[PDB]
């Protein structure tokens, strides 16, 4: 058993981390849900603690998966049962890395949903393409300036809310840059 042990060893590590993966991605999903309900400050403050957390603990499971899987694919280039075990892996990964992809981008929607509503509580007259223009940076940028002619609180929850977006979108460019990196083929070397 001793040649096999040690690849079934390894899936089956690869399969206990897909575990902790897509119980992550949960996590962050349902912050997602309470954060965009909490109206107690003080609780909110906790709830983006442990979202940042599990968005990292997310970033480092995807990694080690990626160098795992790859290599475990490897192990099966001329083994059928091998190369079988690590797809299996393999899809696997990719599924979950698709949901948390679509996790964020649901998330990227409200966020957006949240700031266009804002806008319209101070221009109830605005039209669609006033909102769209309002929540864009320069857009956003020309109404804080033309203000400098109650915008503290306006622009401290525009910000908040820019930064948010800006790190959904650093997660999502790495779901893509990671998904892609997994379709790519693990090649024979001789
Ligand atoms: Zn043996
Ligand atoms: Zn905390």
């Amino acid at each position: 058993m001793h040649d096999f042990v040690g690849f079934m060893n390894k899936i089956s590590q690869i399969n206990r981390d897909l575990d902790k993966y897509d119980h992550t991605i949960n996590q962050v999903d349902s912050l997602h849900k309470r954060l965009l309900t909490e109206v107690n400050e003080e609780q909110a403050s906790h709830l983006r603690h442990s979202l940042d957390n599990f968005v990292a603990q997310a970033t480092d499971l995807q990694f080690k998966l990626k160098n795992e899987i790859k290599s475990a694919q490897r192990d099966g280039i001329h083994d059928t049962n091998k190369q079988a075990q690590a797809e299996n892996s393999r899809q696997r990964f990719l599924k979950l890395i698709q949901d948390y992809r679509i996790v964020d981008s649901n998330y990227k929607e409200e966020n957006k949903e949240q700031a266009k509503r804002q806008y319209m509580i101070i221009q109830p007259e605005a039209t669609e393409d006033e909102v769209e223009a309002a929540i864009s940076d320069v857009g956003g940028q020309q109404i804080f300036s033309q203000a400098l002619l109650e915008a503290k609180t306006a622009l401290a929850e525009v910000q908040a809310r820019h930064q948010e977006l800006l790190k959904l979108e650093k997660s999502m460019a790495e779901l893509t840059q990671l998904f892609n990196d997994m379709e790519e083929l693990v090649i024979e070397q001789q």
